[PDB]
This record gives C-alpha cells, structure tokens and sequence, in this order.
RNA sequence: GGCGGUACUAGUUGAGAAACUAGCUCUGUAUCUGGCGGACCCGUGGUGGAACUGUGAAGUUCGGAACACCCGGCCGCAACCCUGGGAGAGGUCCCAGGGUU
C-alpha cells in the first residue's frame, strides 16, 4: 500500500498534583480524617434561619 | 478561627478634633482536583499462593492453577472544555461527538 499514516511526535510532561492530596485527607477543607464526599462543609438544605419584616 | 468595611465600646496620645491600638458588631466572605454508584464483561491489573522441608533465612513439593479483597477500564450520571456548521448590524444561538472527572 505505502502511504497510509504515520508521524511519530514526542510529547510528554504531566506533572501536577492535588495539594498533597492524601488518601485519608479532604479535597475541600484540607483536613485529615474524612473524605470531600464527606466534608462537613457540605451545605444542603433545609435552609437555616429565616427573614421577616413589617412595616419599614 | 482570620480578615476587610461600618459604627460603637475601651485604652493611650492629645488642648483639639483627630491618630493609633485593642475589643467587637454586623456585613460579607472564601474550598468537593482522589468523582460516586452499576453491572460483573475483559486484563491474572494489584496485592495475601497452599501445604511441606528447615535452628534460620530460603527453599521444596504441590498447583504451575485455584480463591479472596481491592483494582482499572467499562457503563449511568452532572460539571468543564475542544470541534463544527450556518444566519446574525459584532461574537448571539442551537444542537450533536469526545476526552477527563
Ligand atoms: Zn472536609
């Protein structure tokens, strides 16, 4: 056949990490002990307080 | 907890407002890159072979493999982007594909 595909172009370099993510260690607060998944920062609902006015 | 703006409060300085510091109020804030489940398909991917020999390590014989738990991809998902097309009084739209998580 001859002709069909070719190139051979080097490139390399993918060095980043994770703020020294740990396997133990949160992706979120940073802190040691729970997971991201499990980040007691995590918001969600219900809501906490609550606004009401009269009269202003 | 930390800081900034605001006011006020205290202390100091000062004649002076004002300056500074501290206290604090409110206000506001700032982070899920390792993705998570699902099925159970593929790779012996990873790790702990089993007994036996032996003071000890190490081996040997067995099987030459098995199992187990995890593992990757993989699928379902949402996020982000690359890519394109064409018209539109200037970058609007709409939509599909992939990668990565
Ligand atoms: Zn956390």
């Amino acid at each position: 056949a001859t002709v069909v595909s070719g190139q051979k172009q080097d490139r390399q370099g993918g060095e980043r990490r994770r703020s020294q993510l740990d396997r133990d260690q949160c992706a979120y607060c940073k802190e040691k002990g729970h997971w991201a998944k499990d980040c007691p920062k995590k918001p969600r609902g219900p809501r906490g307080p609550r606004p009401q006015t009269s009269l202003l």
